[PDB]
């Protein structure tokens, strides 16, 4: 049922669970109570903007994220078309490499400068198990001019704090005020977005647990 978009997102938006962050104008500033439906309401009502801290209070994480950028002195060019262009040869390639390996994976357009390539886990794994899976599978590919890729989590080790947070998609960048959408593997913008949240498929963990080990074995 489509009422049951803001629970879903709940789910696998499911990072830190007693702390969470918004954008303000200057940064993103910590909400030190559990995020809940209202405030994920506010989100998709483009009235706050969510930035999820993504590691749990164990060192996991339920989802994982590329985060692909045209770099910012690209962006003032006058052929800042074919950087744009260049974001989506890269989110194409990497995306590549994760089907090869079997990783389900969905594309949001980040309402700035980029896409992040989203992964969900049925329960959550080890952080530093799926940043090194994303590391080895970054290290496949070559980047085309003018495009970063960072991999979240960074910080895959809390030590008492609140580590890495990202924006999450269905929201509004404050940079910008443009929205932030999932799109499809040819980068359209998904028509029904809430239709799309709800039917995003997650990877197990035991087949993650697995490619780590296989990968860290080679
Ligand atoms: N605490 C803090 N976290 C930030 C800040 N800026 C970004 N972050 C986090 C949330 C972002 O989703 C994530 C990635 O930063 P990016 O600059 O790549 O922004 P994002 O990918 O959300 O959109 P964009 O690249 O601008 O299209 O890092 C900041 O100023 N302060
Ligand atoms: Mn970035
Ligand atoms: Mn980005």
């Amino acid at each position: 049922p489509s009422q049951n978009a803001i629970k879903r997102f709940m789910t696998l938006f499911s990072g830190r669970e007693d702390v969470f962050s918004i954008q303000y104008e200057g940064g993103y500033r910590p909400i030190r109570r559990p995020l809940n439906f209202q405030d994920i309401k506010n989100h998709f009502s483009g009235k706050k903007t969510l930035g999820i801290y993504l590691l749990k209070k164990n060192d996991t994480v339920k989802f994982a994220a590329y985060d692909i950028d045209i770099k910012k002195h690209y962006l003032n060019r006058e052929d800042k078309f074919v950087y744009e262009e260049n974001s989506k040869k890269v989110a194409k390639r990497l995306s590549r490499e994760l089907n090869l390996e079997n990783i389900t994976h969905y594309f949001e357009f980040t309402g700035n400068r980029g896409y992040h390539i989203w992964i969900f886990f049925d329960i959550p794994v080890s952080a530093y198990k799926i940043k090194y899976i994303m590391e080895k599978i970054l290290d496949r590919i070559e980047l085309e001019e003018g495009i970063d890729v960072e991999i979240f989590p960074k910080q895959t080790s809390l030590n008492g704090g609140l580590g890495n947070l990202i924006k999450v998609p269905l929201g509004v960048h404050k940079k910008t005020g443009k929205k932030c959408l999932f799109v499809d593997n040819d980068f359209n913008v998904i028509e029904n977005q809430i239709e799309f949240l709800n039917n995003i498929k997650e990877n197990k963990a035991t087949e993650i647990n697995k490619l780590f080990r296989e990968i860290f074995n080679e």
